[PDB]
């Protein structure tokens, strides 16, 4: 009835993982220096939490599926592994040999039949068995009603959907990080209670970001190049860091699962579906997707976050390779600080003197990480200026003066205070949807062999 | 005899609650972390109430219902549900299965004539059954004597009243949003103890309201469009946000529940009506109306609301999509606050220090959103202003100048202080009142298939 | 249960110990006094771990090993001998006569195998034996699956690695110093928990450095050469000193095992192999290695290093056998000292204070060695600069400025601070990989004497 998680007893991730799970008991147990901990545990109790939901004697289809985790549970999954990624074969050795080592020792699971299974695909790669099979999302052949997708990243979601619901599905869950700043597309950012900080390719080679490297120079003045960049634009190509653990990724299929409230597929069938945020914990989500045929309602194409902590994007100054540019920079700030600065920005004060407070309140252990705080304590300076800029500068009701054009006026700073939301338009009406194995003899046997005894 | 709530043990909204329910006892008991909890809170509160007054052997007509929340009641309910909404398919499949789960364990509410009268229905698509219909309010064929609409705003409500009437309802209860802000006819709104926003759909990129989006720009001064604006004016279109889920409205709809305190009804058959307030939280407002046959008395027209906490109206400035405008906010104020700033408002305060006093007075445990604060300020540092201008330039008793015009003096603040009222002149004379079942054949052979086991 | 380590009850070094390795139970018991005591007990304590991992019945090459120290082991070891080191006759000598001491009072392990092999080899060099063989990494011809790499500096990590792959070997494990200073190209630094110190050739006759020695002059200002030298860079030849031992190394050797990711393996035959960083302790890390047949996914040719103590890399002037020079210098700093200093550096502070306010800091028992103060002062004056030019010339959003040349500016500190993360671009595509005994008659005529008894 508790439930272990593997951080130390004196975490203060605790009381906040507590606080987002009111239904269950946590219990820390640590037994390892993982240094990206808090993500682990944020996943392991998500998935807890969506077996309670769901009824048995349904069955699972786990896309994109590592079959390790799910041997010794008791409900039915079958797992969806197509190895098109360079840590799957060392996944695929490990299922083996977590199943070959207890064989008799339990009893209670279908392990017998899961060894079969895979003894059965591995002679023929071409057939589907209840527990495993070696295909893609959209080349399954297996009939079910609920599909999880636990840190996918790779598909496109409304495809992806479509062809789960045409053989079934009503109900699926996703689980990972919140995809709100690529909609406000940022160049950089950091999720900081899980550690973990993501850079777009072309800023590699700053000085000051969460991710990046570079090296000492005496500043050498000609740099003569004739190639003219003259923009620094957000491009597709991302790279994300949790812990030590190195993974990239594409922007295209970020902004993809960014869904909106009500939308409908259109198709040879037709589907209406709902998304709903149902856990969220300082940048990490679990959210509920519903479908069911035929055409009902209509659809605005609105989707909404609401915001528990305060979340910030800015401009700063930094030195690339060597060159003074500019760029935007996305962060998440803890609520009680955000209360405490709310009398200091009724006026202009300087970034050294926001610097002074913040560190004043912070270290009062540690609230918020100390490596974002001279970039808060900017963007705070930037926000109070702005505001008062607009109150010296008051309007006429009911008018919009066009005199034959109108300015716009200079933003560098744009701050969602706690429970505000953001509200962004996206597309709701889906109507365009559009093999071989992929193993290798070696390996084929090397699993036989591992298998056979 | 206890009523459990789905809250945290420690929050503040238990006290306001305590004091607008005196004759139950209310005991936390938290199961989820939903963000909009405690409006579903007052929502449960309010059908135990409305229970608690009328007596059985009447059957209730359940305007837009959703069954799966009254199979577990012990009264007798008729539910109108048309397919109108692209929520509604997944309302329904989620009560086929609560009745197929519970079939034989409950055995003290007529779950067996319910599922009977859904597969009925199922069967022929426009048959009236004593638990359940298809049709909408004007269409429905079942007699009744009371009618219960639950977070409804979708209806015009004489035009429906007049067809409840005409079967034979004489009490009719409505619960939802104080209806207020809409006719002062404001361009956005809070409601903060509900962590609910809202705002005209054409001010949907603002920048510091509670429900927008916007993004960094330097300023270009040319934005050079011929198409001549010009006016900002409110439109029928708005959307609102409780929590993380979105719910667009029609002003029109919404104002048409404002109803004044003596009305009458004119058709084939005639009838007079009454509308009261019995239930009022921080915004959240329970409404019972009575309906008799003739004509008796007469109208005046007038609608009269009672402030409980404080009200407040402002002009503010903002950039909406980077150009600077100027339109109206409207929001709640807690009574103690009030009352502690009739000291300070006898002389002119600058925003500034209104907001250091309000700082000072709030975090003394947060007794309103900081978020709202900055506007607060501004709104009161003009009220202020605005009395000392009258009373330095005096008229004379009885008379009115008009030298051969009058000017009009220009008011940018209302302020509605506790233990005041407001009222609105509405129509009270309605004369004017003016079928495919909407229903698809796969979602019915699922509802068979589901019920039929 | 407990694992004893020779250390000091009242060292500060024993907490960091606890913390790295949370599924031991750590105990101090002091007899010698060792001057690298703290390299040697995290030494140890890695061993054990890794021995914990892994299951029985598999058997361990054990590449350019001490064999006394494996002895009272039950684990299958082979060790892999060669004698290229001056410090390889006294190791033999040692593992024979601990052998001979013991030879029927312990009789758990091999003992006696043990013997029969060693005699077996030293009759015939070329021959094999389950625990002992004289060959190199690539020549010899044991089968295994899991290989050990203990403190091993001499080798080309890949072509090494292919040629473990190809005799059936799944996993790897290497132990030892940070690869991450040599990644940045420093000359000289500092390991300061391990009391360890190195240096580039060129600069051991420098003043004020870790490792060096100079003296006194009165400073003739003739000194004519001819040689123009001219340019001060990094060569490939380092000394490290562990203590008071000495250990020459090479820059390229280091590099190479600063492995990404994610790799791929093309010879003959072909793998895909990972590398993770499981262990990390002020400077001191355990890595793990998996290989597969075949080929999959993709690579990157990116690298990670998360930090989760300061980071330090600056510009430094000295004088080199009394010619005054720069050049640079790279160390570690706790993170407790980094975070008491971020009030401080919001403001630009000369070296003096800064060195005063550290002094301040550490001296309240040291948390940091006193003779690397002066530099890492100096370091952070040059940072708070360096910010503050940033600051004062901001550039527009989007956009790379050419006018056609540009200049680079002058930098002279890095500073990765805890929680961020290092990235570098390393080579992740390979393809190309290209005897006799060594030892001598009196030689064996001395093992075989203390053997045969
Ligand atoms: N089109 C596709 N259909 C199904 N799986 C896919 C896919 N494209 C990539 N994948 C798989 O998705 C996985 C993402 S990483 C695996 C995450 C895993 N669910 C976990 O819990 O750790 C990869 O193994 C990759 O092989
Ligand atoms: N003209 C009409 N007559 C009856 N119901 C209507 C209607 N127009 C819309 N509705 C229904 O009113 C519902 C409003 S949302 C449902 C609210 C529900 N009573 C609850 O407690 O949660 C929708 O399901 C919609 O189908
Ligand atoms: N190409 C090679 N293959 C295997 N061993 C090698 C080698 N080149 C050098 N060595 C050996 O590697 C050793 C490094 S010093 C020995 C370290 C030892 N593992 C310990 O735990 O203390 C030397 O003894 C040297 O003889
Ligand atoms: C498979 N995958 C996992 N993560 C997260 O990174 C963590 C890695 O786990 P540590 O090895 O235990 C996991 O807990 C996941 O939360 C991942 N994060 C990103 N951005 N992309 C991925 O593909 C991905
Ligand atoms: C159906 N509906 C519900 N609400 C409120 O929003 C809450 C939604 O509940 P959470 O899912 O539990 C409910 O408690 C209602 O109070 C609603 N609010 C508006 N403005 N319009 C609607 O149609 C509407
Ligand atoms: C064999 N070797 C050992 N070390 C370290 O130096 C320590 C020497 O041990 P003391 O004699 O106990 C060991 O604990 C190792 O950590 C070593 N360090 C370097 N740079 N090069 C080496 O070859 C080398
Ligand atoms: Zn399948
Ligand atoms: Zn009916
Ligand atoms: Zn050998």
């Amino acid at each position: 009835d508790p439930v272990y998680v593997d951080i130390d007893a004196d975490s203060a991730f605790l009381k906040a993982l507590q606080r987002a799970y009111p239904m269950f008991e946590v219990e820390p147990r640590q037994v390892t220096p993982n240094d990206h901990a808090n993500a682990r545990a944020f996943s392991h109790l998500a998935i807890k939490l969506i077996e309670q939901e769901i009824d048995p004697d349904s069955t699972i289809l786990d896309i994109g599926s590592a079959p390790a985790r799910r041997m010794m549970s008791d409900r039915k999954y079958h797992c969806v592994c197509p190895m098109r990624s360079a840590e799957d074969p060392e996944r695929l050795a490990n299922y083996a040999r977590k199943l070959a080592s207890a064989a008799g020792k339990v009893l209670d699971r279908n392990i017998s039949g899961k060894i079969g299974d895979l003894q059965a695909v591995m002679a023929v790669p071409d057939t589907e068995t209840p527990t495993f099979c070696l295909h893609t999302d959209v080349s399954c052949r297996q009939r079910a009603d609920v599909a999880i997708y636990q840190d996918v990243y790779a598909v496109h979601a409304p495809t992806s959907l479509y062809h789960q619901a045409i053989k079934g599905v009503r109900l699926a869950y996703w689980v990972g990080f919140d995809t709100t700043p690529f909609m406000y597309n940022a160049m950089a950012g950091a999720y900081p209670s899980y550690s973990t900080n993501w850079a777009d390719e072309q800023v590699l080679k700053a000085k000051n970001i969460g991710l990046c490297s570079t090296d000492l120079t005496e500043g050498r003045r000609g740099k003569l190049s004739i190639m003219r960049g003259k923009k620094l634009e957000p491009c597709d190509r991302v790279l994300f860091s949790v812990g030590s653990t190195l993974y990239p990724e594409s922007r295209k299929l970020l902004k993809s699962w960014h869904l909106p409230s009500v939308f409908h597929l259109k198709g040879k069938l037709s589907f209406t579906c709902r998304c709903d945020t149902v856990v969220s914990c300082e940048g990490y989500v679990v959210k509920r997707i519903t479908m069911s045929p035929g055409l009902y309602g209509k659809t605005t194409g609105y989707a909404v976050t609401h915001h528990a902590d305060g979340f910030l994007m800015c401009k700063t100054t930094d030195t690339v390779d060597g060159e003074r540019v500019s760029f935007s920079v996305c962060t998440y700030v803890p609520a009680t600080i955000c209360d405490q600065m709310t009398g200091i920005l009724a006026t202009e004060v300087t970034p050294e003197d926001a610097q002074k407070l913040l560190v004043g309140l912070n270290q009062r252990t540690n609230t918020m990480k100390n490596y974002m705080i001279p970039v808060v304590a900017q963007a705070f300076s930037k926000w109070a200026k702005e505001c008062r800029k607009d109150m010296e500068d008051e309007k006429l009701l009911g008018v919009r003066e066009r005199t034959w054009a109108f300015k716009k006026q200079k933003t560098h700073t744009v701050y969602k205070r706690p429970d505000t939301q953001s509200i962004q338009k996206v597309q709701a009406e889906f109507d365009s949807f559009v093999w071989s194995s992929g193993l290798s003899i070696p390996l084929r046997t090397r699993i036989k062999w591992l298998l056979s005894k």
